[PDB]
């Protein structure tokens, strides 16, 4: 069961979602960054450490941000076979954890990006305003992020997380 303090780690971001890692470290999908704007979570754009690649964007502030996170680990993608977890809320306030079943790390052509991802099989689905969502799994006792939400198959039973380098 995911903690309410790791629900509270997901947050609305662009035209979806990102997932605080530490209380200076936001991940999401570069694609739901929002374009032309100068200031993210009231910080100006001077003062944040971007890296960005194959859909996966990294945020790394100045200040503590979320002081009350314990910083988890972040993984590139997960071993094959892993049985995650999709921490999804909607717009509405619903919180919608996912099972999926991870398969392999590949590149990726998605609508002509260029995306470093795993995929995974659904085990209820995802809709547009998901992307950047987090993939964990508990490792123990800790929990383990990763990847954040980034595509789905055509049917929906597939979906595709973009992972870190
Ligand atoms: C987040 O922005 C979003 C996540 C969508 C999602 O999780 N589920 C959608 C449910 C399926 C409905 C049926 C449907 N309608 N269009 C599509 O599927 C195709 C969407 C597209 N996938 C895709 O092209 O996969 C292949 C056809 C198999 C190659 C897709 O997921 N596009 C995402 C945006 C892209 C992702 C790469 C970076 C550029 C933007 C998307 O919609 N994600
Ligand atoms: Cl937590
Ligand atoms: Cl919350």
């Amino acid at each position: 069961h995911a903690p309410p303090t790791l629900w509270s780690r997901v947050t609305k971001f662009g035209s979806g979602w990102g997932f605080w890692v530490s209380p200076t470290v936001f991940i999401t999908t570069t694609h739901v960054v929002p374009t032309g704007v100068k200031e993210f979570f009231g910080e100006p754009l001077s003062s944040i450490a971007i890296h960005q690649a194959g859909e996966f964007t990294q945020f790394r502030f100045s200040k503590k941000m979320r002081p009350d996170l314990t910083g988890m680990v972040l993984e590139e993608g997960c071993p094959e076979g892993t049985v995650c977890s999709v921490l999804i809320k909607r717009d509405s306030g619903e919180l919608l954890p996912l099972a999926v079943r991870m398969g392999a790390i590949a590149s990726m052509r998605i609508q002509g990006r260029l995306v470093h991802g795993q995929s995974g099989m659904l085990l209820l689905g995802t809709i547009p305003g998901d992307c950047g969502a987090p993939y964990v799994h508990k490792r123990g006792n800790d929990w383990v992020v990763c990847g954040v939400h980034a595509a789905a198959t055509k049917s929906g039973n597939t979906v595709v997380c973009a992972v870190q380098a």
